[PDB]
RNA sequence: AAA
């Protein structure tokens, strides 16, 4: 069992516990291919190694080997024919691949190659290469393989920065990881911009990287500094680096600014290059949603004639793009939620119900998203289905998720409004009395709460 | 990637 024990010491995709879920594999493969073609980075060894690992997980070991060979071929130029320690990731994946294929002599050859380099570099381990380049590669792999891996990704880059605080690559990976983790908490009460200073530093250390500039722009916009952020959007759009990714995030920036036509123009160009992107399809749907809202405002909710035909175009186009996003990534929870909400606007309550039911069964990485699922389903039940029983059930389920948030507060307020309504139709409804006490209790009005709980108990 |  020497071979397997040695393989487990290698630092490569097979030992990084990426935990790629089958339902997310088609989208991951599409995003890996997109990144190969359109992300401008100094080294591309990592992304080709991840494609090889994906092919392996798909049962295509011969195709996986082709991607490992391409990773080696490309490095001959990304370093000018010179030796680079990132090759050890490729060699580790070769050893594992050959082990799985039964080519065990070749597997041992690649173990020996890794060991030889670990010796040459005075590495303490025989097969586990300790160097910042591989810490970065581990981090980038984690950062590509879904939100559940982002704390681990951030820690990879942080490990490098604790010894080399001006390292450009780990500064970038740390900042992007931190930005996405900030995004998970963006609706929680008292959330803070932990990623802003990291993004400033990453832009300083990677002055040509448009990808990072547009994230800095968006975080500045989050923090009420839209004008400063827009300067970074313009700088990123003036350069060709990773242009198609720059378009995605610039479009988000302009949509949130209110320039929805400009956002759509950018997204339509980006979709020509990466038509499978679920982020693009979701962003396009959000643009059509925003334009739907604009039409409702200008017509005070009663569009007619051409305005109605435009509204219907917006609704049906948003549905098309949200459906496209969830076909490609069925675990994309918030796209299902936008989709359910847009079927309400189309008047199709059965399809809205259908998507809400799917959502109630999901297990989002971001647990607070279930607050929004219950809240919007509760509103659907109250207003479209005219079911106070089910509205109360789901407002309460949102409230039971204790994390303080915008939506938890809205769920408390919606429950309060519903109950106050029922009590006007029936002042001695026991259930509504105690629920109103519950609401006051959550608000901190303990005297008003107890009098309503007591009042309810007397009737009983 | 909604918020
Ligand atoms: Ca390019
Ligand atoms: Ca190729």
């Amino acid at each position: 069992h020497q071979v397997k024990d040695s393989l487990e010491q290698l630092r490569c995709h097979f030992t990084w516990e990426l935990s790629i879920d089958d339902d997310e594999m088609p989208d991951l493969e599409n995003r890996v291919l997109d990144q190969i073609e359109f992300l401008d980075t100094k080294y591309s060894v990592g992304i080709h190694n991840l494609l090889a690992y994906v092919k392996h997980l798909k049962g295509q070991n011969e195709e996986a080997l082709k991607s490992l060979k391409e990773a080696e071929n490309l490095m001959q130029e990304e370093h000018d024919n010179q030796a680079n320690v990132r090759s050890l990731v490729t060699w580790g994946n070769f050893a594992w691949m050959y082990y799985h294929m039964g080519r065990l002599a070749e597997a041992q050859t690649y173990l020996d190659k890794v060991e030889n380099i670990c010796k040459k570099l005075s590495n303490p381990f025989r097969y586990r290469m300790e160097c910042p380049e591989i810490d970065c590669e581990e981090g980038w792999a984690l950062l590509k393989c879904g939100g559940k891996n982002y704390e681990r990704a951030k820690a990879c880059f942080e490990k490098v920065l604790e010894v080399d605080p001006e390292n450009p690559e780990s500064s970038a990976g740390y900042a992007i990881s931190a930005y996405r983790l900030d995004g998970f908490k963006l609706a929680t009460k008292n959330h803070k911009p932990f990623s802003l200073l990291p993004l400033r530093q990453a832009v300083r250390l990677n002055p040509d990287a448009g990808y990072i500039k547009v994230l800095l722009a968006l975080k500045l916009q989050d923090e009420g500094q839209e004008a400063e952020g827009e300067k970074y959007i313009e700088e990123a759009l003036a350069n060709m680096s990773s242009q198609t990714y720059v378009f995605r995030y610039a479009a988000k920036f302009y949509r949130r600014k209110g320039s929805v036509d400009k956002a759509l123009e950018l997204l339509k160009k980006a979709l020509q290059e990466t038509p499978t992107s679920v982020l693009l399809h979701h962003q396009i749907g959000l643009c059509y949603k925003a334009q739907m809202i604009q039409i409702k405002e200008a017509t005070k909710g009663q569009p007619r004639g051409q305005n109605r035909e435009k509204l219907d175009k917006m609704i049906r186009s948003a549905i098309f793009h949200f459906e496209s996003a969830v076909e490609k990534k069925p675990t994309f929870e918030v796209a299902h939620l936008d989709l359910a909400r847009m079927y309400i606007e189309a008047g199709n309550h059965r399809k809205a119900e259908e998507n809400f039911q799917k959502l109630l069964c999901m297990k989002p990485v971001v647990e607070e998203t279930m607050q929004d699922i219950h809240f919007h389903y509760g509103r659907f039940q109250e207003f479209q289905k005219k079911s106070d029983v089910n509205a109360i059930i789901h407002y309460l389920k949102a409230i039971k998720i204790e994390q303080a948030s915008l939506t938890r507060d809205k769920s408390i307020n919606s429950l309060k409004k519903l109950v106050l309504r029922k009590l006007r139709r029936k002042a001695l409804d026991l259930e509504s009395l105690s629920l109103l006490g519950f609401v006051y209790k959550l608000e901190g009005n303990m005297n008003e709460a107890e009098e309503y709980y007591e009042r309810a108990e007397r009737l009983a």
